């Protein structure tokens, strides 16, 4: 029983071969990367004698409808002139091989969860996560520009990489999970660890969310930890409050699945359902404590080193604070955040 041919495994994904060479083109290196989606190779351009990654899409309706709302929002980003635009991975054309949508990126080096691990998730300098931090609003400022009004909707360090090993500059990759403003279609995204109050609380949201996804990632990189580290949606939400204590009640009065994880108390009053003692109570696991502001930084790890000063530290947990209001209303904006103290030379 073969599938397309030879060409295809019992998955419909396209079986890769070291050293296949495409439309007397391209010359298959390797495989670095899988997913649900299909495949992504390393491979070499003849033509324009450079390496590119090659992300081949499973033979399959589903998987491809899916990545032509990629392909639709990259080719988008494109025809916009600004230099923000390079804080996002560039397509550089797409098409059809042996039954398979290939889309043709440039090259990129490791993420930001490679790069954690070689610290053995101890973080890495304030300085570098300042670089990181500055350029990631940079291209959320760029998504929001009025006509694009994209939502990236999967932010974390995994999709977030550097561009040279030995080199800050980092993008934003994959857009297939992604949508612009508008209508409500989908209610479950962002990865957990990741995923904003507003969503958890089956409530509207907007560009916002991807801002609070931000605030997570920074100061995950810095302490090499994750900030909420939830295993369900209740632990995710107990997690959050153990940090930021409890949401308003004019947000709780609105919320859908209020229920799921408070009750509201015969004065008005919203506190959490009580599911062995386990959490700290809301609001006693502060920032300040776990960013170690006054005591020389994540585990005391920072002691002694230059550009980890006091008042560094408290200018980065003011911009961390404000990507980590609980309302998407009052959360600060790309443009706002650019202008913070922690980015002043
Ligand atoms: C090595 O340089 C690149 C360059 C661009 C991409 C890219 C673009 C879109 N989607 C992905 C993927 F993550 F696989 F979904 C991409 N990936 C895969 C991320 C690596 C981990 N699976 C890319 C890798």
């Amino acid at each position: 029983k073969v599938y397309n041919d030879g060409y295809d495994d019992d998955n419909y994904d396209y079986i890769v071969k070291n050293g296949e060479k495409w439309m007397d083109r391209y010359e298959i290196d390797s495989l670095i990367g899988k997913g649900s989606f299909g495949q992504v190779v390393k491979a070499y351009d003849r033509v324009e004698q450079e390496w590119v990654a090659i992300k081949i899409i499973k033979n399959k309706k589903a998987f491809l409808n899916q990545a032509q709302i990629e392909v639709r929002l990259l080719e988008l980003m494109n025809k916009h002139d600004t230099e923000m635009k390079y804080y996002i991975v560039h397509l550089k054309r797409h098409f059809m091989f042996r039954n398979h949508l290939c889309l043709v990126f440039e090259m990129l080096s490791y993420n930001l969860y490679d790069l954690l691990r070689n610290t053995n998730f101890r973080g890495v300098s304030l300085n570098l996560t300042r670089k990181f931090a500055q350029q990631m609003c940079t291209a959320l400022l760029f998504l929001a520009t009025p006509e694009l009004s994209i939502i990236h909707c999967d932010l974390k360090p995994e999709n977030i990489l550097l561009c040279n090993p030995k080199r800050s500059a980092i993008k934003i990759v994959d857009f297939g999970s992604s949508c612009q403003l508008g209508q409500r279609i989908y209610q479950y995204i962002q990865s957990r660890f990741y995923r904003s109050p507003e969503v958890l609380l089956g409530m509207p949201y907007d560009l916002a969310i991807d801002m609070w996804s931000l605030g997570c990632i920074l100061v995950e990189m810095h302490t090499g930890e994750p900030l909420f580290s939830g295993a369900n949606e209740v632990d995710q939400m107990n997690k959050i409050v153990e940090v930021l204590g409890i949401p308003p009640a004019h947000i709780l009065d609105q919320a859908p699945k209020a229920r799921k994880f408070f009750e509201k108390l015969p004065d008005g009053t919203w506190n959490l359902k009580k599911t062995k003692r386990e959490y700290k109570p809301p609001g006693t696991r502060k920032l300040h404590n776990i960013l170690g502001v006054e005591t020389g930084g994540p585990g005391g790890r920072r002691a002694g080193e230059s550009g980890h000063t006091v008042a560094d530290y408290l200018k980065f947990k003011d911009l961390i604070l404000r990507m980590l209001d609980y309302d998407p209303k009052t959360r600060i904006q790309p443009y706002y955040a650019l202008q913070h103290s922690f980015f002043k030379k």
